[PDB]
């Protein structure tokens, strides 16, 4: 475990990770895809041997010894909110059972389903509290990574504010 357990986020590609395992934000299928799974590809294409999983799941792969936990988060243009919802909450769940196993003292993750799977919304609160439901009881250090400027503020706020 880290010796006191933190969040942090940071405005960059989570492919250039400083932490000692990271969250893909998958699809089912285990393809490419884009956004975070298209440079996570790049990354580490070794670990998308076998990586196709269901939704709301996460699968481990390594690259390597370096870990990648494939998470599959609902796309809301296909699920109900209410149905989306709870997938969303379990794919966080999965992660943290992961990242536990796997005895790491830090993780890189993004914000599931809050791009090309948001289905039109923001959904930066639903993920992030969703985020910190699953991971509050793990000692792993989290860093959670985003593109925008204005994501970046309201995160950190966010993790301000229960300090
Ligand atoms: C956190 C993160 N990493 C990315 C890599 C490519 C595109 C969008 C991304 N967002
Ligand atoms: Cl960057
Ligand atoms: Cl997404
Ligand atoms: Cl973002």
């Amino acid at each position: 475990g880290a010796m006191a357990p933190s969040y942090r986020v940071k405005r960059m590609d989570i492919a250039k990770n400083d932490e000692e395992c990271v969250v893909n934000a998958a699809n089912p299928r285990g393809l490419p895809g884009d956004g975070v799974c298209k440079a996570v590809y790049k990354k580490w294409p070794e670990s998308f041997k076998n990586s196709a999983t269901p939704v709301g799941t996460a699968k481990t792969v390594m690259c390597g010894t370096y870990p990648v936990i494939h998470a599959v988060g609902p796309n809301f243009s296909n699920y109900t909110e209410s149905e989306g919802d709870r997938e969303l909450a379990a794919a966080y769940r999965e992660v943290a059972k992961e990242v536990t196993r796997l005895g790491v003292n830090s993780v890189a993750i993004p914000l599931l389903s809050t791009g090309v799977y948001s289905g039109g919304k923001d959904r930066l609160t639903q993920s992030l509290n969703h985020l910190f439901t699953a991971m509050d009881s793990t000692d792993a250090d989290v860093v959670i990574y985003c593109r925008d400027k204005e994501w970046e503020k309201k995160i950190s706020e966010a993790i301000q504010m229960r300090t």
